[PDB]
DNA sequence: AGGCCGGCGTGA
DNA sequence: GCCGGCGTGA
């Protein structure tokens, strides 16, 4: 899968603060999230080259190039190039806001095909911090499910009742049903 | 495949008896319905056409001998279906009811595991007939999609924004896209 | 059934 | 009327 070099124009609607994961090669890094939006669709984006981050809290209006897509998200990274619009902006219709931010339902999850990335907001209800991978048992008025955690996502501190706010989670099922497995770039915050 | 734990249910529908063809070419007779209980419902293939009256939604009932499977019942000739007393009465709450009636948004389809059975309420935004087959698409403010439909659900009339609603259809992939495909107990209504 | 690879018809 | 050969299907 290659480099799309079509520019788009793009509002920021959110990032996450920078964190720290490990690549395959042992290499240690930093990235940040973000979710950005068209009049008409919403992109999360996973931002490498985190020398932007500036640029992706103000402005809101950015140009994108030379990114990646894939997983139905964008990838932005050295050899990607944001620039600014101006002061020069436009605002984003609220179906496209609050899908973006729209959460979906445990019953729905459970249904949904393998490979999948998922990103949404779930209550923690029980926790198991193993050696090197955590499960954590996440829990709506639909139905629960685990949550396995490594690296970045290992060992979070948390406790029952708190919600966890995921981001680039990979579906996988087991046995004829979801649960949520933490990649490279996965990231777990507290609310 | 049997269940001869016997579940207590309360029709909410059932569609009028219709024709279908076997693999080895009988034709044959069948109904859809749907059910519920206190905890959760259940969409049911009823084979045996003789049990109409049973599921006439007046009476409460109970099945026994009843495959379960693809997330649905299947009652058949080995079944059996017969009434419950007074004490095994209840009534749904209005939370089940209208989670039974629930149509999933497309966007959210086209999500979906391979293989899943999907029944729900569409505008039809275009219809192409051919030959054998007829491909409805269908459209919500989400996205839209193929329905595949041969045999009983081939050459439907029908025209643009009236809703079609699907029973029993099966969720493919193809080239990385989903369609709904119509099966041999497979069923679509106008409205 | 984990996800992955390997075996038929369709159409070369 | 060829197989492979890739996303699908268990």
């Amino acid at each position: 899968n290659v480099l799309q070099k079509r520019p788009v124009i793009v509002k920021v609607l959110s990032t996450t603060k920078p964190f720290e994961y490990e690549t395959p090669e042992m290499e240690k890094k930093i990235m940040f999230h973000a979710t950005v939006a068209t009049q008409t669709q919403f992109f999360h984006v996973k931002v490498l080259n985190t020398s932007l981050k500036e640029k992706f809290n103000g402005k809101k209006i950015i140009i994108i190039s030379d990114y990646l897509e894939y997983d139905s998200l964008l990838e932005v990274n050295e050899e990607s190039t944001v620039s600014e619009a101006g002061p020069q902006t436009f605002e984003v219709p609220n179906k496209i806001i609050n899908r973006a931010k729209e959460t979906l339902k445990i019953d729905i999850l459970h249904k949904q095909a393998s490979g999948n990335i998922v990103y949404g907001v779930f209550m923690l209800h029980k926790k198991t911090v193993n050696q090197k991978t955590t499960i954590y048992e996440i829990q709506d008025d639909r139905g629960k499910m685990d949550v396995v955690g490594t690296g970045q996502c290992h060992n979070i501190p948390c406790e029952e009742g708190d919600k966890l706010q995921l981001f680039c989670f990979r579906l996988r099922k087991k046995n004829q049903m979801s649960k949520l497995i933490s990649e490279m770039h996965s990231f777990i915050q507290i609310k």
